[PDB]
């Protein structure tokens, strides 16, 4: 009962402007959600979005279902066009 980013892998994916990107990993640094391991991942940036979305939204929900929480909130003030299908409540 908490796989949210899974099936909503291909909205986030194939929709998350290459900006909010940048000010999404920003926001979870704050929280220290993630380490510099990880953090690394992104960073290299691979291609094209769609392959800097799939790390950074699969990275997240790897940190357990505790993350989800301030993804959906942080994207919501940074997005809120996108966050409309992801904006539950």
């Amino acid at each position: 009962a908490d796989q949210l980013l899974r099936k909503k892998r291909r909205i986030f994916i194939h929709s998350v402007g290459a900006g909010t990107i940048n000010a999404l990993l920003d926001c979870l640094l704050e929280d220290e959600v993630i380490s510099q391991e990880d953090m690394n991942k992104v960073r290299d940036e691979n291609d094209t979005v769609m392959d800097k979305a799939r790390v950074l939204i699969d990275l997240v929900t790897g940190k357990g279902p505790k993350s989800c929480c301030k993804f959906i909130k942080h994207l919501c003030e940074e997005d809120p066009q996108l966050a409309s299908k992801m904006g539950l409540h």
